[PDB]
């Protein structure tokens, strides 16, 4: 599974990918409603997506916002979760623990490897 | 990342892999201490590992307990977590949501694909 935040940001920019013509006014209120979350979590996602340069804030996607690999975007959004959340793991000494930790980091990289090929435009497509 | 339970069971049978000679008496009390968790969670892991046939309970590993693929074992331990935990996800309608859900299930399968090659004996090894 993923991160609740990583999820949130993905859904958010995925929704901002949707409208491309003069469809409507969309800001943090509109998208906080749309993806179905409080405004407090959606400001966090919108801003961390502005700091990663996908959202230009006057809200729309940037060209960066559309051509970016999702596996990398997930790495960047979920890596901070790997920092904050995994600091309170503190597991005990077990024989072979680090050899597993190696394997788990690898399988995670395969998870990310399957998501590196695709963009947000691939997510919200229409053949 | 993984499941707290999946983790727990892995560490448990990994510890039961350790002693193979007449080293000591090991039961659910000993291993609940060893991997550093309450007895209440460790009985759940020990039993779900007996129902998956890796632990013979008179506690040791079975031959099944040693030659099993970990990617499959994780699939089986974390799949029930995919049932219980993901029932309370209930996400809202988003354009392209199911195409993502496809991708996320795939990347997960790549995560598991990297863990399918290895056993518990590979985890607790010694070249």
């Amino acid at each position: 599974r993923l991160t609740k935040f990583t999820d949130l940001a993905l859904r958010s920019l995925m929704r901002l990918a949707v409208v491309r013509d003069g469809d409507e006014p969309l800001a943090t209120r509109e998208v906080a409603e749309v993806v179905g979350v409080p405004y407090t979590h959606a400001a966090k996602a919108i801003t961390r997506l502005q700091h990663l340069g996908v959202v230009e804030a006057r809200l729309t996607l940037t060209d960066l916002g559309r051509r970016v690999s999702v596996g990398w975007l997930v790495r960047e959004l979920e890596g901070e979760a790997e920092v904050v959340d995994a600091e309170g793991d503190n597991p005990a000494p077990l024989r072979g623990a680090a050899r597993l930790r190696r394997a788990l980091r690898d399988a995670q990289e395969a998870f990310y490897a399957a998501l590196d090929p695709l963009t947000v435009t691939d997510l919200v497509a229409a053949p």
